[PDB]
């Protein structure tokens, strides 16, 4: 044995997986928003040497020996994260070693507040994220709800956008410490300078989730939340096109005058990632990061963001323009947030019918009440990376749309929904029909080249 | 731009930093017990496409579309899991999307207990982790002794040994809903039957991290925590030799008197504390490699493996003994040393930077008996990384001889210096001091280079 055995001639029931979830991905039309094809050059990195290194601590400050490689790896991985988003390092610092978004936000929380502090998310039907605070109304959910006190706000349903005004009233009664801006399924821009005149007025910290939206903050081509956030997280795949992982960014240097204070983010940030929550770092990740991190600041890259912002508003038009209406009407970011109740199907067996023909999205919930959400969520960061444009997101809808009727015909002859996903495989007509726009699927998607490696 | 460049092209800058910590990995004596090297099968895996895919939830239980393969390989995952530490699916079950050790070992104490409900784990100094609950006289230190309370038992001073006693008498007062038994840096066996009779008295879990010793317990070298645990965690970098992940494994079927037979509720509150309570998508890439490193644990290979770390490790417990150090538990009985550097003039913090200087990494170890905190006066020592480059026992007794002349550097710089600012300031201006470094570093570095190294060549 030595350990430079290839995969696929040491375990070749892997190596099949391997290349099965390859040519899924090749084959597939991916429309996740938060979804994204690595580049070949990160995912060297992540399959690298550097899942060997134990580096706890911080450059400088570190507990073992042997680190002298993965300290500039990290503040290489930390100076690209700032420039990627055009920060003054002496106003900016920022923590690469998250596991991943979800990580970050509980590392935020456990630095800055005490268990049982308040915070107020965007509620999770509303495009709120997990970790933001989600509880329903039976069940403590996101542990960002039982080790902190979380009361969510939402959207107005009349206007499928941000009720500001109800989150002003409910924040100086409920008193947060800390307010997350910041969405997982949301085609609007954030107006972060309201969120931070309500958390300047009931005195809370303003986070900014990003994680969606960070290549597009990068890229310069939406709005930068760091103009009115004290601390920004993000995941690094989504936009960025990078490996899962997580970063955090926090403000340093002097905030305020009674007679200078200072910020103390920074300590109480790199504490709560080390040693209150994680181990060891994933050096593998951090590199798999910083690799990314310098392709968004390329001009590619500002092309790259500026094509997916096309494509999203194109696939918006064509799906107003095929009858479907969209929760806040069209779209200024990545995503489409679909609204499929004023069409007679749900997005739950829709998302069966789409999933059984090589497309990939997600059921949503729309501003209804079960097990059957309202509509999908469409992304196009995925297939923009396989350059994507305005006239290939169109033929998407076209291929969803033609979906989207046989949903509508299968609820003919089926009651709720194992009747629905029951028929689908069973019935001879049915699977027919969806194999036969599967291979016209299929053959779409394969032409385009694909981010990575070739076979796996 | 394809996406399909390699890194040297790509980014030379980065590719350059690959290739020196590659390096520093091929020309050093790596001894951080905690530390291994990686196949090239694995890394393969974590290194692919499954980055991409975006599965929030469980297999079968999936919130997306797609996951057809995602949820085979999971799945094969968890079996390879089950089968690695000969584990009946019908009583066993296993999570295999904890990102690390410390998010695993958070999920088992959000699934099982409520905020501020009450832990005991070994103390850090004395050889626990700090996710069995760390918190100092002044701070909180690990997260789960924020969001829970802990008291820790320690280590019988005289012996080196888990003081059971004293935990069983700590634990009727204090009242734990959950005992961890697993170590960090601790050289012998723990007495998993003691630690389960302490919690059957106190009504408490029984959790079982065997991040350090997972290897070995697949191999069956040593005796299985499976036999007496409710829930067991570990890493999958250290022993498993996989990439850096985390495994839950918990309980299943019947945990009666009257009347009745009771069911074990591990498996859905485990299963929720993972996703979405903590943690949002999983790392398929981290899941397929954890899954390549677990079908070569059932092989016979890696039972001579984790054997020879078993002889390594007292090879080099042997070797240090006959030089004249003193071990704490005077020896072992897994995979690494706890060297007692004290009774020979050298701390651990001066020891370990001039290890380090001449390439040998170890890291600096609390003794049972002492405080001074800034400077320890041990080492912790690690056998399984060295045993992947095929060392064998005299190869290891050759790695005491250079550990050996780096103490004697280290003792006679500390008599020339006064503060550790002094000392580690000493190693680097003295031309002498500065020559015998480099001296010793480059017959260890070429000792080093002509072993074999799993996983790529390059990078
Ligand atoms: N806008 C937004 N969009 C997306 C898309 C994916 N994600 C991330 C993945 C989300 C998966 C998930 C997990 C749990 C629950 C939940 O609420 N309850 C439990 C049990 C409740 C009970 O006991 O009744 C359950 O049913 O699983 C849930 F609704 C969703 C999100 C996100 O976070 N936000
Ligand atoms: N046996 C054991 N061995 C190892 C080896 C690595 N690890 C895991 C990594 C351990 C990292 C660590 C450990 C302790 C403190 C701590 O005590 N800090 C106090 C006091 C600081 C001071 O001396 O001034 C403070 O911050 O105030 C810390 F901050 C970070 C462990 C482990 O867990 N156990
Ligand atoms: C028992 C135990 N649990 C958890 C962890 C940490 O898991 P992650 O680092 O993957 O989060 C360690 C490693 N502790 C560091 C060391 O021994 O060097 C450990 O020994
Ligand atoms: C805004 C936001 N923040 C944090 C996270 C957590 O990232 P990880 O799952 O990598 O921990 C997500 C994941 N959102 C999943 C989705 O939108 O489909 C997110 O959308």
């Amino acid at each position: 044995w030595t350990g430079q055995e290839s995969l696929s001639d040491s375990d070749p029931e892997m190596w099949e997986l391997l290349q099965r979830e390859k040519d899924r991905q090749c084959r597939g039309l991916e429309l996740i928003a938060s979804e994204n094809f690595c580049s070949r050059a990160a995912l060297e990195a992540l399959g690298s040497c550097l899942n060997n290194k134990y580096s706890e601590g911080y450059p400088g400050k570190r507990y073992y020996g042997g680190a002298e490689v993965v300290d500039e790896i990290e503040l290489l991985c930390q100076r690209r994260a700032l420039e990627a988003f055009d920060l003054d390092p002496a106003q900016w610092g920022v923590n690469v070693q998250p596991y991943s978004g979800s990580p970050a936000n509980l590392a935020v929380y456990t630095a800055l507040l005490q268990p049982h502090d308040r915070i107020m998310g965007l509620d999770l039907p509303d495009g709120g994220h997990l970790t933001h605070g989600y509880m329903s109304d039976v069940k403590r959910i996101s542990a960002t709800s039982i080790f902190f006190e979380s009361m969510p706000y939402k959207l107005n349903p009349k206007t499928g956008l941000i009720d500001y005004n109800q989150l002003a009233l409910t924040a100086r009664l409920f008193r947060p410490r800390l307010i997350i801006a910041g969405t997982s399924a949301y085609a609007r821009l954030i107006d972060y300078a309201r969120m931070r005149e309500v958390c300047d007025e009931v005195k809370a910290h303003l986070l900014a989730d990003m994680a969606h939206i960070s290549g597009l903050v990068a890229a310069k081509v939406i709005p930068s939340p760091f103009k009115h956030a004290d601390i920004v997280t993000t995941t690094t795949h989504k936009t960025l096109r990078g490996a899962r992982s997580g970063l955090i960014f926090y403000r340093k240097g002097v905030k305020a005058d009674p007679k200078e204070i200072p910020y103390t983010f920074e300590d109480r940030i790199n504490f709560a990632v080390f040693p209150s929550l994680q181990g060891g770092p994933h050096n593998h990740a951090i590199a798999a990061v910083a690799v990314a991190l310098k392709q968004a600041c390329t001009p590619m890259f500002r092309e790259y963001s500026l094509q997916v912002l096309k494509n999203a508003r194109a696939m918006a038009d064509a799906l107003l323009e095929r009858g479907y209406s969209l929760v806040s009407g069209g779209t200024d970011n990545h995503l489409v947030l679909v609204d499929l109740r004023p069409k007679g199907l749900d997005g739950a067996r829709a998302e069966r019918v789409l999933e059984l023909v090589s497309i990939t999205a997600n059921k949503n919930t729309c501003p209804d009440r079960a097990i059957t959400p309202g509509g999908l969520r469409l992304g196009a960061p995925a297939l923009t990376s396989r350059q994507f444009r305005e006239d290939d997101f169109r033929r998407v809808v076209d291929f969803i749309d033609e979906g989207v009727n046989i949903g509508l015909e299968v609820k003919s002859k089926t009651a709720k929904l194992q009747d629905f996903k029951s028929f689908l495989l069973k019935d001879s007509e049915t699977s027919q029909r969806l194999a036969n726009l599967r291979q016209r699927v299929e053959q779409f998607a394969r032409a385009f080249p694909m981010p990575g490696f070739d076979e796996h």
